[PDB]
């Protein structure tokens, strides 16, 4: 169907005639007309919120995949991890033997949390500074879509395909954020991993 | 006294000369000049906040009445409920015998939480969709005051009486929201119902 | 260095070219170009946020000093307090003997929490009303800098020195807010006072 312009899909379905704010016109990906708290009435605040949403969504997709993969590997493939549960995997650094990637001592075999934290601080600070402005992989032509070195396979060369892929990215990312919130609440309530919860249901 | 225009009541009393933002001019009900975080400086955000406040206030009035009525009935009138305390009344669905209205098995006698949740989802979704736009009880001429089928006794026919009733509604609703927050904090801290807390004090 | 105008210090250092919003131009103290959520895009909301930040910062500086002083006095100077830890000092009013200033019964020797609360309500309400508008120590020339009776030593007479002192005040206040957040998190996690935590590390 349509995901742009005035004939797009809306968040309340057939009951969304009086639910769409005026400043939401279908210009940007993911516009379902859902701003009922008026948090994006300011155009600059709207742009900041769009960037925040896309960054949160990409992090959430990565987090869903990385929270599911080791638990599923332990359950089925037989790979042994110190703590394969996503909300317990941070405590392996304090257990004796450290964090062994895929359970193999010959791999990373990290033993100090301080070195991990400092390396992450330096590397992530540099990477985020590059994302905001400049960087050796190209400059920040777009805050969200700098597809020169970050689009090396050329999926975004066609503008219509680019718009469709933007819609797909925002939808998958919103689903991943919803799934991550579900993971957080399930971990808080039941104390079981998502794979184990799925198996027991 | 006066609750509209430039000579209205203000939230700091005689010390509110420098406390009223410029965009608050006494045009809408409940305007005491209290916006110190600047959350309603944008007119569209102000309208959204007004709608949110009125909806929260009506829900809070209903919640105060519904949280007080069963406990008071159990304490004095002698009516027997499974769990008459407001923050324990949700767990009656898991107790054997289910939820009996007024404690009578011949009444609702619900035992499945899933059916209750699904019926509530369908009915409340339809009702909220009607409230936002359209609906078989008239269309949404006003987001907050669609008084054609929802004002059948004609209390809002006189504009001056309508303004006074709007002021009364917003004030009672703010008081009910304050009372509901008090209920939440008292339940969290002491673990006793509002009626029992009142009796013991 | 420079803390005003377009050649000022910025929050991302050499990577802050694309990190500074347009509405942040170096006109106000503490402008490092850090508004990534777009919460201050509206100028009136920006002014409200500036007032909130400065008030929070002054309260945080006072809180750091007042949370460190009694614990350090007990540890080193030998002064005896009922509860010298900052997050336990509120419970001395319920212990027998009350709250003795510097541990001396001849001092305040308060016994009732209700009188303390009522006196604080009256005095702080009057003082905050004076701060917002009017007051017997001068009227509110500036929401944040009413330096007539509140600047009696005349440190703010020179405009350039006034700007430098504003920068120093906002920086020390932000550091104190960061320290107070650290105090809160350390108290929540370890249950030990900042002085004791410093000694054991
Ligand atoms: C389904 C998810 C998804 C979709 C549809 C898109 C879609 C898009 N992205 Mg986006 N992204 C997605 C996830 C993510 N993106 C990014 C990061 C970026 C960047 C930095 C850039 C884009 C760009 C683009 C565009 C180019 C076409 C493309 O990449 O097709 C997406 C193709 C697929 C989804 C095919 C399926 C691949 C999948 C099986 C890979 C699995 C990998 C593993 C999970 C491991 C990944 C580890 C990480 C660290 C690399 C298009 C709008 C570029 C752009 O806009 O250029 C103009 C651009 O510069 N994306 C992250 C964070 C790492 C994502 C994951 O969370
Ligand atoms: C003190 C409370 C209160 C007051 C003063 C008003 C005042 C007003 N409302 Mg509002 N409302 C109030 C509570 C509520 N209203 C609504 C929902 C609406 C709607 C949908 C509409 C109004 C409208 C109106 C206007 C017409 C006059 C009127 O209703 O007089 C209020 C009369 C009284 C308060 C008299 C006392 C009645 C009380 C004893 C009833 C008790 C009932 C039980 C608690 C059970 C209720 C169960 C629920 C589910 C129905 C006026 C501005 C109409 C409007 O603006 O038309 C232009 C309109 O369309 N109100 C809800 C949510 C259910 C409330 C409760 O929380
Ligand atoms: C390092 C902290 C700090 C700095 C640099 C400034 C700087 C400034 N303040 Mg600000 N303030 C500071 C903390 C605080 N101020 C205030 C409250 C005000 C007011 C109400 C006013 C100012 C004004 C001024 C200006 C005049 C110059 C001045 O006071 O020099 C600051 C000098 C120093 C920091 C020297 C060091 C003093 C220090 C050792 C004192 C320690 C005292 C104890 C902790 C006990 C304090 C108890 C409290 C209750 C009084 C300037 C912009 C005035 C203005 O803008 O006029 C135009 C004005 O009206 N400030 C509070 C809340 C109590 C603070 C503490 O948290
Ligand atoms: C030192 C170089 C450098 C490195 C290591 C990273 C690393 C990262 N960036 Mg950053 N960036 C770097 C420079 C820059 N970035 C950006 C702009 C962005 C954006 C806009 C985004 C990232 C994102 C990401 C993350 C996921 C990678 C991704 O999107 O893969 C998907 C793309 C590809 C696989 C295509 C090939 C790119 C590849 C060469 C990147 C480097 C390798 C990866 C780090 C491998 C993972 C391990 C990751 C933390 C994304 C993020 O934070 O997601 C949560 C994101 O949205 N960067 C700019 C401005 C043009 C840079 C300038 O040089
Ligand atoms: C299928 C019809 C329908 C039903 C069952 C509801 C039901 C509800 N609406 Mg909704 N609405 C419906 C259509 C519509 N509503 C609205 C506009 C609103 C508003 C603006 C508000 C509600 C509110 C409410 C709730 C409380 C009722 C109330 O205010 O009573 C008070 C009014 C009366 C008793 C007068 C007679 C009205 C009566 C016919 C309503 C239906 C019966 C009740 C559901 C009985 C309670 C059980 C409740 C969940 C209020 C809410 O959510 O409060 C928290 C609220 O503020 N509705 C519109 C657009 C014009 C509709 C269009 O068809
Ligand atoms: C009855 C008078 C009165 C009193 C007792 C207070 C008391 C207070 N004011 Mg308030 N004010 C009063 C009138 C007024 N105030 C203000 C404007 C402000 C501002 C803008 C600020 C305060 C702040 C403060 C606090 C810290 C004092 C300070 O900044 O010291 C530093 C200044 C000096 C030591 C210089 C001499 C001033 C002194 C006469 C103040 C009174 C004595 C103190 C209360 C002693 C501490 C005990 C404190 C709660 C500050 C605050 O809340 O910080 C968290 C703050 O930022 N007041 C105005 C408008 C011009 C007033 C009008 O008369
Ligand atoms: C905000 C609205 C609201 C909500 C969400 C609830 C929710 C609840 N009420 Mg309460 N209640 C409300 C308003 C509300 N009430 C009001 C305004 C009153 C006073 C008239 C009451 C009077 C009342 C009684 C007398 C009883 C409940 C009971 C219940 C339970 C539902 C039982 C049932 O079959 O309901 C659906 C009802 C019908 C279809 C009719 C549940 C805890 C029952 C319970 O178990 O309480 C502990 C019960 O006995 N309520
Ligand atoms: C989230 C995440 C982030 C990774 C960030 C990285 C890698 C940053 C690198 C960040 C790397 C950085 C900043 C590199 C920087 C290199 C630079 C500056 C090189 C250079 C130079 C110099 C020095 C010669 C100097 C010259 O003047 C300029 C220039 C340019 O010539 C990784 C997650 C996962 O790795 C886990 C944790 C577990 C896995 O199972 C799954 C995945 C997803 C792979
Ligand atoms: C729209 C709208 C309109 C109205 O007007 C107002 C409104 C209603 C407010 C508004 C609505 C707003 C809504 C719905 C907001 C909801 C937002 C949500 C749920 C965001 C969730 C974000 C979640 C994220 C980033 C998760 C990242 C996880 C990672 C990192 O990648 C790891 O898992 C990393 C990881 C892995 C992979 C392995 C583990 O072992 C260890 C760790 C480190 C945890
Ligand atoms: C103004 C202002 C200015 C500044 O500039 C910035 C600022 C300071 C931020 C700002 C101030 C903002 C303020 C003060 C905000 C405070 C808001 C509050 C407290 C809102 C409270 C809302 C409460 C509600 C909806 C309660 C509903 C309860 C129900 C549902 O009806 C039931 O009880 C239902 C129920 C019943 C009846 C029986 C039970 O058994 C079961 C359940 C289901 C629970
Ligand atoms: C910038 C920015 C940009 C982006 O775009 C968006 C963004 C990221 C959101 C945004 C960033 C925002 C940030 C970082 C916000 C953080 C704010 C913080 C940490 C504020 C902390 C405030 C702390 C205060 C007032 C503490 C007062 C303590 C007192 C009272 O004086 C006592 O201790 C009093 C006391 C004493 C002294 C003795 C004890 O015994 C008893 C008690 C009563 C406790």
């Amino acid at each position: 169907i349509e995901f742009y312009g005035p004939d797009r899909a809306l968040w309340l379905g057939p009951y969304s005639e009086g639910a769409v704010p005026s400043y939401l016109t279908g210009e940007f990906p993911g516009d379902y007309g859902w701003d009922s708290a008026g948090l994006s009435a300011d155009p600059e605040t709207f742009a900041a919120n769009r960037e925040l949403e896309l960054i949160h969504a990409r992090w959430a997709m990565l987090g869903v995949v990385g929270c599911l993969t080791p638990e599923a590997l332990e359950k089925y493939s037989g790979v042994e991890f110190g703590e394969a549960t996503w909300f317990k995997a941070g405590s392996q650094i304090f257990a004796e033997g450290g964090i062994d990637y895929l359970g193999n001592p010959s791999l990373v075999h990290a033993q100090s949390i301080l070195a991990i934290v400092w390396s992450q601080v330096v590397l992530m600070g540099l990477a985020e500074g590059y994302r905001v402005s400049g960087g050796p992989l190209g400059e920040a032509t777009d805050p969200l879509y700098p597809g020169e070195a970050f689009d090396p396979f050329g999926f975004a060369d066609d503008p219509e395909t680019f718009s469709e892929l933007k819609i797909k990215e925002i939808k998958n990312g919103r689903l991943a954020m919803f799934a991550m919130f579900g993971f957080f609440v399930q971990a808080l309530q039941t104390g079981k991993g998502p794979v184990e919860c799925w198996a027991s249901h």
